[PDB]
């Protein structure tokens, strides 16, 4: 409806096989304000925060459906996913628990904010 | 020489264009690990850390020379820049002043560690 | 069936972000031969005439449902566009249309023709 | 269900426009090793074996329909084809027939075998 | 210096084998606003014009030596020619021929302009 | 000067870490003909032999110098590689020692031969 947000991961067989730069830029195109970023330590992960109206569905889009075996080739698991074990991301749910899922990762000040062009 | 680290940065004019995906995706390609990662806010910025064996001369190399009019097509500002002021990205100097930039932006925790593939 | 002809166009949006070779390269990679093209001046636009057949389907495939939230990643609008406003750009609707379109745009002498190897 | 193999050849039409490259790569990025590979001579052919758990659908949907009319940007032929005639490649029909097809195209030493990381 | 023109145009090889998008996007890429285009018709052949600052020292690093032995990959003639005959393009050869090249091709009209972003 | 041949082969690191379509594709589009491919098992290894008019020289330009450190971003070496111990490929040396090497692994009727467009 505005400016509302939502929330991605990059699970740690991604980060492992080379896939932080593709990920990014797939969201950089379709039009989406990028506002907050960081990496953690199984293995290692990568967290965002995205910008625009809608960006909650279009995020699911993007994705593909969660069983690889479902999903459609020009999707991130389309191209990349083989099993539901390793599917390479995780996107958030629903315009509720983007919330649960952001407060609960990222504190005050590291969310970030400007104007585009 | 095994284990030496270096300090990327992207300037507001880079993140504005949609260049984030871009750099990083050339970096994991090469073959060096990636450290650490954020965002901050004239404009934001993107701020990394990259490791391998004599990433420093590697980096200097991917961007190409400071003044866009000199640079080669292949690299970073030869495919992208056209002026000295509008630029693009700043990249770590010397194995030296690696340190003044890294230890000056990014708090001890924050950098990350692990073993590849 | 045969040597139909049919009508795309750049709507200002998407010649401002920087899109006019995608587009066409798009068209280049299916098999379709091109055979006219210009420029012209709110903002400016971009059109042309592509030749084979079935052009007219194939062409509303690669551009994807008018409204962004409807089309599929892969085509078009499925990887640059968030809403109908601001939606990149316009294809020939019928082959009907095709020429109400293109008589109404393209002067007699501007359509060239040849053959293909 | 483990380690299922697949045969997948390039039609004279595809060969002869320069996509060899193309093709091979969206088999490396989804996960499956390759095991076989030759060239063979109307119009010369390649011919290929592809292992991995599953890799008979997807191997299909990664094709794209058999009438190019039908299938979907994102696919092999959606991307590139337009007849029935000129439709650039044939994969493997179903886990039984990879069979009759394979041994009825590659002697026993040609298949190597390996193990990945 | 400012708002300096130059001339391109892509010979009857290239136009064949499929390349005026990677041309054009090329361009696009650097920063240069483009400001008119046609085509024309041995074989036909694509008439353009692109304006910014040293638009023409840029444009001939782009294309590369003029013989193809003798060019740099990352180049257009580095990544596609190989002979003299078949060398794909020209592009215009100094400040001054800019407008023998330009005013001989390009009636008054045909020629925009607007402001970017 | 005509129709010269020359080898290229790829390490076993290069086939691991997914690299057999990019090598190949770059190939494709510079206008060279490939005439015979074949795999063979440390780790496996990918052998290949290509026509044309001074393929020797041009081959070794696009791969880059022999000790990464030393090569220019644009070439394959440039894009991937970082030590002499771990350097993708291996590609012929001199339009003589192109025979002693051909000829020392593929058997007269694995190299086949036809006429392009």
């Amino acid at each position: 409806m505005s400016s509302e947000r939502t929330f991605i991961a990059v699970k740690p067989d991604g980060v492992q096989r080379g896939l932080v730069g593709e990920i990014i830029a797939r969201f950089e195109r379709k039009g989406y304000k990028l506002v907050a970023l960081k990496i953690l330590q199984s293995g290692p992960i990568v967290c965002m925060v995205w910008e625009g109206k809608n960006v909650v569905k279009s995020g699911r889009v993007l994705l593909g459906a969660t069983n690889p075996a479902d999903s459609q080739p020009g999707t991130i698991r389309g191209d990349f996913a083989v099993d539901v074990g390793r599917n390479v991301c995780h996107g958030s749910d629903s315009v509720e628990s983007a919330e649960r899922e952001i407060a609960f990762w990222f504190k005050a000040d590291e969310i970030a904010s400007w104007t585009s062009h």
